[PDB]
């Protein structure tokens, strides 16, 4: 039930506040909103979809930055309450230019930098776009992570209350929640 997280060795002494920050502002906002829709440039993709997945993966517009979201999604497009993303979110990968999909057995990152995992989060249909599960990912797709960010500390602080997204990487290494991965 305890949140884990993989780093690359890279970002042992960031704290994930600063991490998550910096992603946030480096893969920026792909603009998915009325009138700003363009298939295959800022609309994502499921695994294996159409409209829900085990996973939901986007590609910046403005960088090689990508992420992958892992659990069990679903998007209620036209249908009330609309352009809704909702069930359980387990796990969220950031790194650098994304591949595959369901013909290749799923989505994965060239350059996997940091992931969190166990996230736990699991949101309701009813809750429309009030549900936590879609505040953390729309935060992704649009240059905010402050939920991500809240839910994360939130999961540290669970497992011991001397931790928080001000840790190091390191540091939560240190606490038994966080492993390094390899170096890009």
């Amino acid at each position: 039930m305890s949140i884990s997280i993989s780093y690359s060795t890279t970002y042992s002494g960031w704290t994930v506040a600063d991490y998550l920050a910096d992603w946030s502002a480096y893969f920026g906002d792909v603009n998915h909103r009325p009138g700003q829709v363009v298939d295959g440039s800022n609309t994502g993709g499921f695994n294996p979809g159409p409209f829900d997945g085990s996973q939901y993966a986007l590609k910046s517009t403005a960088s090689d930055a990508a992420f992958i979201a892992g659990g069990d999604l679903h998007y209620t497009l036209f249908s009330n309450p609309s352009h809704t993303l909702w069930g359980k979110l387990d796990s969220i990968a950031l790194g650098d230019t994304l591949t595959g999909g369901a013909s290749s057995g799923g989505y994965a990152l060239d350059s996997q930098e940091v992931s969190f995992s166990n996230l736990g989060l699991d949101s309701p249909i009813a809750q429309g776009r009030d549900g936590t599960v879609h505040k953390v990912v729309y935060g992704l797709m649009s240059g905010d992570s402050s939920a991500l960010q809240g839910q994360i500390d939130a999961l540290l602080k669970a497992v011991d209350p001397s931790l928080s997204i001000n840790s190091t990487f390191d540091q939560l290494a240190a606490a038994g929640v966080a492993h390094a991965t390899p170096a890009a």
